[PDB]
């Protein structure tokens, strides 16, 4: 990286308002013989807290969070893409329209920053956004592959799945994307499920003792008595029962088998906790399983707690264990024993890098 | 200046949505039990409590917007939260405690007594004291069972008269002994099955929605409230076994009158609704969602209603009702519901005034 990579490079801002907080990267880029960019490189970024959709929407409070997200970039006369996710499709249209017309209003009242978009995105167009950055990270995309990498981004109020499918005329189009890039034609499966990310899903096991670490303080007065084979079971009933995940997936992915695995999102975040052992950022169901009902379920909440001081989503752990496996295991039917990569935290990947590539 | 002549204290809703503030007048009969209690203030403030950054300016902001203009202070405040501060782990919960309390210790306007997260059980208990306090059914002894559900944004309560049982948690069963009757009831509360909460399940499903109404995912509604229904069943029974929890009780310890409180009242008394005399059934809330809003065009019926924000949810919202009044608690569909009219804003706060336990 040069100092001031943008006076010797392409540069665009694109912010990904997740429902837990928004982050800003900028990426230099060149482009090759047909205006895509290559050698995308991050120069900056900073994540804030908390999500756009949790704000008040006035004049005052929006200023004072985008103010937050962006004054110190080290670069401002640069086109941005403010792309919302699921923090707000969980808002009717009639209330989301007053958070842009106040974002759009504070950048018109300002000379530097180019807003090419401000809106909410489909969770289709978000998991082709996850899909792109992955394989970008891995370098797939120059030329055709021997190889089928599929994609989960697991956040905290929808999750995505896609991998490659040929089209499919019996699927809707919504479910489906042609690209070409980098002179390859590439068929992709689509599909979001709002609600299913893990601060949503969470809210309908808060009172179930076998989701939680042993005497942890349910929020109705009972105790916890983890066991992560219930839990699990009682989240698949959330996956199935309630919204046909296994239904929807399941058909169409032992027709589409995926040869390497990547996931994105708040996973990474669990993955990494030394409560776990995994080796080359990799982990399998079984043993996520296995080691959240050893580790977490079936110990004392108390002396969990005073040992692990910086895990501070630790009271979910037995929980998150058991929804990760519900949810890939029954409900997109991935074997318990098949690995998942899972993206280091410290690199704080996210979708970000598709929108530089498919604008 | 009633409080010169009478005990008040200050009572506060920390609801899902919004906070509520009541300053509560009373005398006491013979044993120190309130009577004559009246309701000399209200305020109403959104957002929720647990919706804010805890932080010592926004939580002066929102402690000074909900007290600040009372006619009347020096008097002892109760601020008990509930379902939207459940959701949040302990841990985080403290924050907004520890800034509260110091908020109330750099003041002298009023007297803070408690400030906290009070059970879903809790809430029950002081759900079915307020609506019996209301209907003055609390002085004698009744030969008429009184059922209450409050049906809020992240939690509904259910609760009703039951003889105290070995067999059932004592988490979920009070007694209590008022103006000289003894009282037990069982208690329930279930938490993510509030209005909001539940709302987040379903917003990708056609049938819970009018026709062509865009559905986040790009999809168009196609509304059809007894097949919403059945979508929002499988929440309410396959994974939190409402049925299987609630009916067997009912059965045993039937409910000769209901009285729900709640974001029902204001649904019910909606311009797209119409019941008489504060009541309804099941069967009529969904036919009438089915009809006005499910089967309707959505470009054509929001251009006739501008004025209701909920108006595109009450498809999704009558069906829900249904799967948890009807196939959730058991209630037959063509049993009176009564609600109590939304102006009255009444919640559960009357019932701290008369137990403070
Ligand atoms: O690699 C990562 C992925 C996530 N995170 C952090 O974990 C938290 C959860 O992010 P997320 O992927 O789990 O959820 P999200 O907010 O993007 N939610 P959604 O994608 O809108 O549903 C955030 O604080 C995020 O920055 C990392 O630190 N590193
Ligand atoms: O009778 C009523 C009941 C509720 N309301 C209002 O509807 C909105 C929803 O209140 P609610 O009872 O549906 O939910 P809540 O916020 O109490 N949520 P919870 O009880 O914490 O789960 C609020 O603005 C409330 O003041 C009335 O105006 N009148
Ligand atoms: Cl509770
Ligand atoms: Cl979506
Ligand atoms: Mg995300
Ligand atoms: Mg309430």
């Amino acid at each position: 990286m040069d100092t001031n990579p943008c006076e010797k490079h392409s540069c665009i801002a694109v912010i990904d308002a997740g429902s837990t907080g928004s982050r800003l990267h900028i990426y230099s880029y060149d482009t090759d013989d047909t205006n895509t960019p290559i050698h995308i490189e991050e120069i900056w970024n900073k994540k804030i807290k908390p999500g756009f959709a949790s704000i008040q929407p006035n004049s005052v409070t929006i200023d004072a969070y985008l103010t937050m997200l962006l004054a110190d970039a080290p670069i401002h006369n640069i086109p941005v893409y403010f792309y919302a996710t699921a923090g707000m499709r969980l808002l009717p249209q009639s209330q989301q329209k007053k958070y842009y017309d106040e974002l759009d209003y504070w950048f018109r009242q300002q000379s530097q920053w180019q807003l090419v978009e401000a809106k909410t995105i489909t969770g289709n167009d978000e998991a082709l956004f996850d899909w792109l950055a992955v394989n970008y990270k891995l370098d797939t995309l120059k030329s055709v592959q021997n190889k089928s990498v599929g994609v989960m981004d697991m956040g905290g109020a929808s999750v995505q799945i896609v991998f490659p499918m040929p089209k499919n005329a019996e699927i809707s189009k919504h479910n489906q994307v042609e690209l070409n890039i980098y002179g390859q034609n590439i068929n992709l499966y689509v599909h979001s499920f709002l609600g299913l990310g893990q601060t949503e899903m969470s809210h309908q096991f808060l009172n179930s003792p076998s989701c939680f670490a042993n005497d942890y303080p349910l929020p109705d007065g009972e105790s916890g008595q983890g066991n992560a084979p219930s839990c699990k079971e009682e989240v698949t009933s959330l996956m199935n029962s309630v919204h046909k995940v296994n239904q929807q997936i399941q058909p169409l992915l032992a027709l589409n088998p995926v040869n390497e695995w990547y996931s994105i999102g708040g996973i990474s975040n669990l993955a990494s906790s030394q409560l776990f052992h995994f080796e080359n950022s990799e982990l399998t169901n079984q043993s996520l399983l296995q080691q959240g009902d050893n580790q977490i379920c079936h110990q004392q909440w108390d002396i969990l707690n005073g040992q692990y001081p910086d895990d501070e989503y630790l009271y979910q752990y037995c929980l998150l264990s058991s929804y990760y496996y519900a949810l890939m295991v029954d409900g997109y039917g991935i074997n318990p024993n098949q690995t998942i990569h899972y993206i280091p935290p410290e690199q704080n990947l996210d979708w970000t890098i598709g929108v530089v590539l498919h604008r």
